[PDB]
Parts: C-alpha cells; sequence; structure tokens
C-alpha cells in the first residue's frame, strides 16, 4: 500500500505573511523548501519576511531560537516561480494563496498535474471550505487542509482536516508532518468552516467587539474580567493584536453588519497611524520590544460617550 | 446629597452555592454579614458550605489563607430567618435567589419595604434582566446587578451593572464594595444580559460542545487546540469543569436544541456516576486534592465512533 511516512521535500505555494511564515517553519525544522510565488517582486524581496520572522522567533520562542539554525534555515529555502521545478521533488504541497476560489482551482489543476503521485496534497485555507476545489487538484484522496495559526512559531498549533474523500493514510501523514516541524497536530475529525480555532474564535471574539461597539466597556474591562473569570492569560482584544488588524478588518467587514463595519473603520484608521497589532508594538495594547504588555491604549476607551463612534 | 461610601453591614439573601460564597467573600474582608435564608435546613447546615469554601479558599488562594482568618470571618457571620433583623442596619443587600422572576419581585418588594432607605440594592442574577423585576423593590434608582463568576476567592471577577434608572452613586457604591472584598470590578455600562463574563462565555462554550457532540473532536483536541493557538491555560471543557455540570446541564436544557439535549444528558450521565466537574475532582479532566490537572478522561473520548451518542 501507500502511505506518506517521508517528508523530507515541501513545496509552499505563496511567500505571503502566512506563507513565508509555513516555510520559515519547516526550514527552521531542517527539511528543504520550494518557496514558490507566481510574482517576481514578491520572490526579490523575500529576505524582509526572514527578517521579521527572525525578530518574531527572538522575542517568542527565547531558547529555542538560535541565530546559527535561522541562517540554515534560510539557506535551506529555495525561493522560485517555476512550479514545475517546485513541486518536482516535493513530499508535502502547502497551498497557501489567496482565498479566491477560482484562483484555488486554478493552481491546484496545475500542482495534480505536475507534481509526483505519491505527494501529500495540503491547503491552509481559512475562508473557503477544502472540499470546495480538492476535486480541481485530480486527487481527492490525497487532499485535505493544514491549517495553522498567526505567528505560528509562538502558537504552533496545526489542524488537519481531511474532507469526505480523503485518506486516512493522508491524515495521518499530514499529522506526521505537522509534528516534525514543531507543531501540535490535531485531527478535525469531520470538514467544518471553522476547524477547532475558528469555530471557537469568531464566536468569540465578535461578542467582545460587540460589547466595546455598543459602548458597555472599555477594551481592558472586557479583558481583565476575561482573564480573571476564566484564568486565561488574553481575552479578546489581547487575540485581536495577534490576529493583526488587517485579517480583523476583513472579517469584520465581510458581516455585512453595520456595527461590525464601524469596528473595521476603527481598526483601518489605527492601520493608518502604524497600530495594527503585536507586529507593529501597538494596537489595544502598548508592546514593547519583547512583545511585553506595557498596558492598554487609552485613546480606544470609552471615556463618557455612548458608543466608539458617539 | 446621597452617595454610598460605607459598607461595613451586608445582607446577603440566600444560602445556596453562589450566595455562601458571597456571604465568605465579604466576611472574610472584615465586613459584618446576615446571612438571610426562609428554608431552615439551609441555616442549619450552613457550616457545611463553610468547611467547602474552606478547602477552595486553601487550595487555589495559597498563600492569601489564612485558617485563623476564616475563622473570625465565620465568626462575623449571622445566620438569620428574619428578614427584618437581616436589612436592619444593612448598607448593601446582595439577592442571590433562585432565577424566578415572580420569586424575585415578591422577594425585593419585602425588602424594599423593610431595608434603610440608604441601603443599596444589588442582585446577583445571571438568566433575568434586573430592570425586570428593579421596580419591585420600589427604588430603583439604587438597584443595580453585582455579578459574580463561580468559585468567586479564586475567580474574583465583579461586574457592576445598573439599569437605566440606576444612579451613578449606586454604581459608584457597587464597584467600591467589590473593591472592598477582594474581587476585580469593572462596570457594564449598559443594562445586558450577558455582562461581560457571560457575552462571552455562552457563544464559546456552545461552539465547544457543538464541535465535540458531533464528532468533530475530543474535549482535549478542542482544549489544546484553544490553549496553544490563544496562549491561554483553559479550553472550554476545563471551563466546564470550573462551572460545574449542574450549571452547564441546565443552560444546556434551557436552549431546546436537540444536540445540547444530548450533551446534558452525558453530563447528567456522568454526574450520576460522581464526576460533576472540579468539585468533584473530576469531570472532563481528572483533578488533584490541590486542583491540578493531571490528564483529560479517557471515557469522553470518541474512539472510532461518527459522535458521542453514536
Amino acid at each position: 500500500m501507500s502511505e506518506f511516512t517521508r517528508f523530507e521535500q515541501v513545496a509552499v505555494l505563496g511567500t505571503g505573511v502566512l506563507g513565508s511564515q509555513i516555510i520559515m517553519q519547516a526550514a527552521y525544522h531542517g527539511k528543504k523548501v520550494m518557496a514558490y510565488d507566481a510574482v517576481p517582486a514578491a520572490l526579490e524581496g523575500i529576505e524582509r519576511r526572514w527578517a521579521w520572522i527572525r525578530q518574531g522567533y527572538e522575542a517568542d520562542l527565547g531558547e529555542g531560537y538560535d541565530p546559527q539554525r535561522f541562517d540554515e534555515a534560510i539557506a535551506r529555502i529555495t525561493p522560485t516561480s517555476d512550479l514545475g521545478e517546485a513541486l518536482a521533488d516535493a513530499d508535502i504541497v502547502i497551498e497557501a494563496v489567496p482565498e479566491n476560489l477560482e484562483l484555488k482551482r486554478k493552481v491546484w489543476a496545475q500542482v495534480g498535474e505536475l507534481a509526483p503521485a505519491t505527494t501529500l496534497f495540503a491547503t491552509n485555507t481559512s475562508s473557503l471550505l477544502p472540499s470546495d476545489f480538492a476535486d480541481a487538484s485530480g486527487h481527492p484522496e490525497r487532499f485535505l487542509a493544514l491549517h495553522y495559526a498567526n505567528r505560528i512559531w509562538a502558537q504552533n498549533t496545526a489542524e488537519v482536516m481531511g474532507t469526505a474523500a480523503t485518506s486516512p493514510e493522508a491524515v495521518a501523514g499530514a499529522l506526521q508532518f505537522a509534528e516534525e516541524t514543531g507543531m501540535v497536530p490535531v485531527h478535525v475529525r469531520k470538514e467544518i468552516p471553522g476547524y477547532f480555532l475558528n469555530s471557537l474564535l469568531i464566536p468569540w471574539l465578535q461578542a467582545g467587539s460587540k460589547l466595546y461597539m455598543h459602548g458597555v466597556g472599555n477594551p481592558a474591562d472586557i479583558d481583565r474580567t476575561w482573564r480573571v473569570a476564566t484564568g486565561n492569560e488574553r481575552g479578546p482584544f489581547q487575540t485581536y493584536d495577534i490576529v493583526g488588524f488587517h485579517v480583523a478588518a476583513n472579517v469584520s467587514r465581510n458581516t455585512g453588519v453595520d456595527w461590525q463595519l464601524g469596528f473595521a473603520e476603527l481598526l483601518e484608521k489605527s492601520i493608518a497611524e502604524g497600530h495594527s497589532g503585536v507586529a507593529d508594538g501597538q494596537g489595544f495594547y502598548r508592546y514593547g520590544p519583547d512583545g511585553e504588555n506595557l498596558g492598554p491604549v487609552e485613546d480606544w476607551n470609552l471615556g463618557d460617550k455612548d458608543t466608539p463612534l458617539g
């Protein structure tokens, strides 16, 4: 029989903010990586992203971060705009291209035609159902979702979710890959939109931002209540800061709900001021170079206004 | 003018699970407490609650637990079945009686007639809107809600939520009272059913148990994913263990949703075996005498079954 147990060569499709984190995560664990992107400009300035991840790593991993390891990881990364080359020796493909269905189908048709028959196919999608484009690959039995969070070095969940077609060997292989790349692997046993992480996070974040937008409390009040009453360390607005404002704005905008559109507008105004989250050192909270919380940003607070808008 | 700035005498209405916890919170912080109950058995067996509260204090407060202080706190509590005696010198009344609207209104009518004109009125309701029975006290301007969590010595949040009639001075007094009884006080600036805590908790726990009941993952997988990805220490099922299966099964039955009924029926089976959560040392997880988590309990795990019922 056939069973994906060897993961020495990795192909990652797309070199964006998540793509590059995924690439570095595999490279930093001693795996050769073809960093594929169709846009040459993105390839050319990829050193920018190794430096940013590098500063993320050091500030969060403490002693798990070895600058010699990071350089060897960089040296194991081969950027390329040739799909055939990216796939030629690939044991696993991790597609992380934009969340547009027609773009997924087109890239996956090419991957199924170019990649070896023994290659595990994985998508990182957060906004589409994997079974909605698994057929475009030509091999849905080897096709699953492998889902990450943000700043994956620190928040190293890997959620493996097959479709109805995905073989158990494929599920096991993807969970093995996650284990070999420093991740905490979990098996999402049915195909659902939000996996585990986003199924919990979306209702929680929504409720948090609803209380703020309706003038019921300040971000720090909501987070503190959550921390103290549940014994947790990070509440909704500390979590927004880690998710980052760009992704949070889009989600909030895609709801269609007025009050969530207001929330998105406030996040975008703060993106404009250079304050999009922990990656800028400021969002709802102020952060140092360590990533430590230096306290809440008071300009969010309601004061005596009814709501953040009025 | 009027401003509730002295809290020496406390009346707590109801000596149940939460009521007794509120009674001990105040007395442990140097306040005389009249512990009122119309049920003679609750009063005669009230030392049971002190001993159950004592164990929790010790297991969670660590160095903040002083057995001599606990004794002086017990000696400051006066169990009584005379409402008039309970209220006679009361600076604040905290009503902790069952969540029945008619019973609320009747109790608060008696309180409004018997209490001093300077007494602050607070309810701890979790399932009713305070303005639905505020008028029954006759004095809605000094009537607000003061909302606790479970095991309040460790989960020491206090949410102060006025109605539209609540005066600011009453809000300030409720917040000062919480400050003087060892809580983290927050102001819920608009009357809403879920305060901060329950507003965030209910959709979170709902999504948690919905994943498990539909066979998408095991309790430990869902909690682990939440912990690692969000940087937190307690997932939804660690939280169910703390909230306790009795409350959890009730809120699940209250929705009327079939799968939540099934979840409640599983919680109730586990109650029958002596595993209702942390108070028993076991629920979704096993615990020690100190409250340490010793691992998930395997019986909830899906194994090869499609859902926890099949």
